[PDB]
Order: C-alpha cells, then sequence, then structure tokens
C-alpha cells in the first residue's frame, strides 16, 4: 500500500486536503499536535471509505529531532506524497513582534518544511509517481506590510520549491516537486473582501497535483488560481 | 563610545569590513568563533589606530540560546551599526546534502541574522544614526544550481531585509536596514573566472553605508556593483 502524508492535518487546508485526498482513494499518514482533531478526521474519512488506511501522528514538528523521529517512523509506509503543510504566520512590526513567535515561524515554516522534503528527496528521488507539494504563500513572492518575517518565510519555501523543481527536472528524476501559494483564507470584514476557504484551497491543491506545472497561486488582487512555471529569476 | 558591531569578524569579508571601519575611527565588538582570530584582528587595528576600543567576543552563532545571550552582552554597549555577516554556504544537490550542514546553515544564516535584527530593531530603530547592515548574497535574488537550499537561506534574507527596511521608512524610524549581495569573491580556474576579494566586498560595504540606498548588488554577469532600490515585489 501507498500512502499520502500531510502535515498540518488537523485543521484548515491539510485537514480539506485528507479529505480531497481521500474521496482519490488514497491512503493517508495524518500528522499535527491535536491529537483528538486527528482522531476525528480519520473518524470521518473512515465512515466514508471504510477501506482506507489512516495513520495518526500527534507531533509537535517546532522541534527538530521530531522531525527526524516523524521520518524515521514513516519508513515502514511506502510514500506516494509528501505535503508540507503545516504552518504559522504572526503579523505585526518587528520592533515589537514576539520573538518565540519568529521562531516558531522559522522551525515549522522553513526547517521542518526544509528536512521532511530533503529526506523525502533523498530516498525517493528515483520512484515513479511520487510528488512533494510544499505550501508557501502569495507572501513567498510579494512582500506584505506588517508580515515581514513570515513573507520571509515563505520567500525561502518559495524559493528552496522552485529551485529543488528545477534541480529535479535536470537530473530527470521521477520526483516531482509542486508549489502552492494560497492568497486570504478563512483562516485569516469578510463581507467587503475576497478570501478562499479552506475547502477551496484543498480543490486548487488538488489541481497542482494533478497537472504538470511547478506552480499553484493565487493571485493576490484578483484572487485568480493559475497554474504556472516558476517565477524567480534562475542562473 | 559608540561601536560597530560585526559578526563574522574573524575572516572574508567580516574581517576587511572591521579593518574598514577602523579606518573610519569606528569602535568595534568583532564576534566569531575563533577567539585567536578575533585576537589577532584586534592586534593589527591597534596597530593602526591605538585609540580605538575593540572588543573580542568569541561565540557560536548557531545556537540559538547564545544569540540572545550575545545580544544581552551588547546591551552594555551603544551600537551605531550592527552588520549581520556570519553565514556559509554548501554547494551540493539535495539527495545527498549533508543535513547537519543544511541545519547549521538554517541557525546561522537565517535565525542568528533575523534574531539579532530583530532585537537591535527593538532598541535602535528611534536612535539617531543608526544603521543595519545584513550580508546576503546575489543568490538571494537568483535561484543557483547546486546552491538551492544555500539561496534560499539568502532569500529569507534579502526579503526579510527589503521588507524591514520599507516599514522602517513607513514608521518614518530612524534607524536605516540595508542588505549587501555579494556575487563571487574568493572564499569562493581563478585566471578564467571574475570574483571580488574580500577587500573590494568590504569596500563595497561601506559604500552601501555611506549611501542611501537600501541594496548594494554586484551583478552576477557583469560583476558591476550597483546600489539600488529594492527588488522584490511589495504590497
Ligand atoms: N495568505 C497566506 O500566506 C496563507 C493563507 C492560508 C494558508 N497559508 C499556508 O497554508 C498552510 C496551512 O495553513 P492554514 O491556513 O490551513 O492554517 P491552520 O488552520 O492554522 O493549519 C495549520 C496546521 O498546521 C498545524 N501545526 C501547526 N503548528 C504545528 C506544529 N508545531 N507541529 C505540527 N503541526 C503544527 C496545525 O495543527 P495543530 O495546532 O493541531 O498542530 C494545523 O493543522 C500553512 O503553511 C500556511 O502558512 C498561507
Ligand atoms: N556569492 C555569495 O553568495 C557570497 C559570496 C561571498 C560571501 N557571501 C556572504 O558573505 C558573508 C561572509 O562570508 P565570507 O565570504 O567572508 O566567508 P568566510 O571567510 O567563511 O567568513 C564567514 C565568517 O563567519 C564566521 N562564522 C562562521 N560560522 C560561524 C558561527 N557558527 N558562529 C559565529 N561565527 C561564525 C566565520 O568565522 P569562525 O569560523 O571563526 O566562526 C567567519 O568569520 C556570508 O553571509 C556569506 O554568505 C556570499
Amino acid at each position: 500500500y501507498k500512502y499520502t502524508v500531510i502535515t498540518g492535518a488537523s485543521s484548515g487546508i491539510g485537514y480539506e486536503a485528507a479529505k480531497a485526498f481521500a474521496k482519490r482513494g488514497k491512503n493517508l499518514i495524518i500528522i499535527a499536535r491535536r491529537r483528538e482533531k486527528l482522531e476525528e478526521l480519520k473518524k470521518e474519512i473512515l465512515h466514508y471509505n471504510r477501506s482506507l488506511k489512516v495513520i495518526v501522528k500527534s507531533i509537535d514538528l517546532s522541534i527538530t529531532s521530531n522531525v527526524y523521529s516523524l521520518y524515521d517512523e514513516l519508513k515502514n509506509y511506502n510514500i506516494e506524497t509528501l505535503v508540507n503543510n503545516a504552518g504559522f504566520g504572526d503579523y505585526s512590526k518587528v520592533n515589537n513582534q514576539n520573538l518565540e513567535k519568529v521562531e516558531s515561524m522559522l522551525s515549522l515554516n522553513i526547517e521542518a518544511l526544509v528536512i521532511l522534503s530533503s529526506l523525502f528527496v533523498r530516498d525517493y528521488e528515483k520512484i515513479e509517481g511520487t510528488q512533494l507539494i510544499n505550501i508557501s504563500s502569495a507572501g513567498g513572492y510579494t512582500i506584505v506590510p506588517n508580515a515581514v518575517i513570515y513573507c520571509a518565510t515563505k520567500f525561502f519555501v518559495s524559493s528552496f520549491t522552485e529551485g529543488l523543481a528545477r534541480e529535479l527536472i535536470e537530473a530527470k528524476s521521477n520526483l516531482k516537486a509542486k508549489v502552492l501559494a494560497p492568497a486570504a483564507t478563512e483562516t485569516e470584514q469578510e463581507k467587503f473582501h475576497k478570501y478562499h476557504t479552506s475547502k477551496q484551497m484543498a480543490e486548487f491543491l488538488i489541481k497542482l497535483y494533478d497537472n504538470d506545472y511547478i506552480v499553484g497561486k493565487v493571485d493576490r488582487n484578483s484572487f485568480k488560481f493559475t497554474l504556472q512555471n516558476p517565477i524567480f529569476d534562475y542562473a
């Protein structure tokens, strides 16, 4: 059996992504801190399709050692798709920002994502049908006032993922890497401002998965979702 | 007594930057792991100008708690300029990259720089004459094959620093933030390929310090150094 691994599966995009992959008949490994929420999701998925396998892994990915330990626990499973979706944003002027929150953004949005991505590439680069999908942000391509550090973490995610995707293509690897860049969603007034629901964003994630473009990005102004080629300059 | 604080001062750009600021009459706080190298630099500086105050701080900035401990010690001094120059690079394909090296790159190139930058902004944003200079890379604006993770760390540094610089301007803060983006230097056959020496880069750093532009960048193709406005898209 093959598995789709989703971090940040207890709420938001990751929760709806788990449901979307389940509707496609995928076995799932769902990871987040809130164990009860993950168990709730598992029950919903199995009530929908009793034949699926769903593995719950409650773990804090902001601790480096937990990232490596999670990956080693996953070695007993054939991973078809890894979605690095867990992440955190904190909006503030830099001068009075809570630096412990900053540390969290760095550990989760950058470190956990790059380590899990790199371990997955190491082991699965040559395996047919594999996909790595990293969740960035439209703010990983445009700096947004009051989100300077958060945006910088997403510039990391976008540039890392584009670079890796192009490296894999140049190497003729079987594994593909792709980046999803949501704009405003319900997890961030609603009467006057455009946003996507988490369910809509999971649908866009499936579209990215199903197509052969590296970038799936929501324009921050028009809210149109577009599949497109890498955005950043490349040597 | 005011001080210019330079991380990564034991060799390379930071070493030459220390000498350049000493020639401008600045007292210095010089930081790196190799205490003996910092002590040698101090002796070279005082041979030139015996009246300068030069404080040696040997510390490993890849350890989070050390970054905060260092900043606490720096509270004993009036900091005029902070230069976040300590950094390193590792060139590899992702699939076989040393992840210990990756962790160190993340900790030093991103975490130490963002923490020290943010603490400095908190305390000095309203203090006339202060400057924060972060050392990125031309690879923080162009992704370079075989340097995917390194480039992503520098995309972080560039986007963080541009965002912060614009935030300070919008807030009418006295503190200025700027980013230096070197291309190839001697720290990275030779007779066919252009590069800047560390001394030349330190001269470009002084030019950035002296002028009214946020970005000082070496074009990867022409090796021309240009002072310019922020490069990344901004909302
Ligand atoms: N405009 C934007 O930039 C934008 C908008 C929407 C989404 N996004 C991105 O999309 C991703 C999903 O976000 P979302 O909107 O769905 O928000 P969300 O509802 O807050 O989901 C975040 C997920 O990550 C989990 N997680 C958080 N911290 C964790 C930790 N230390 N260890 C393990 N898991 C952790 C959270 O669950 P637990 O608390 O149970 O651990 C949750 O399942 C994120 O990368 C976010 O940055 C970006
Ligand atoms: N084209 C490019 O991308 C490019 C080219 C050149 C330079 N740069 C950037 O310029 C900066 C300076 O680099 P450089 O060329 O001058 O290289 P370098 O000669 O290797 O200098 C690096 C400095 O950082 C120090 N340092 C390294 N690790 C440290 C740690 N854990 N804790 C504290 N200090 C540490 C090193 O001294 P110790 O070993 O004594 O700690 C040294 O003083 C870096 O940010 C680098 O990324 C970029």
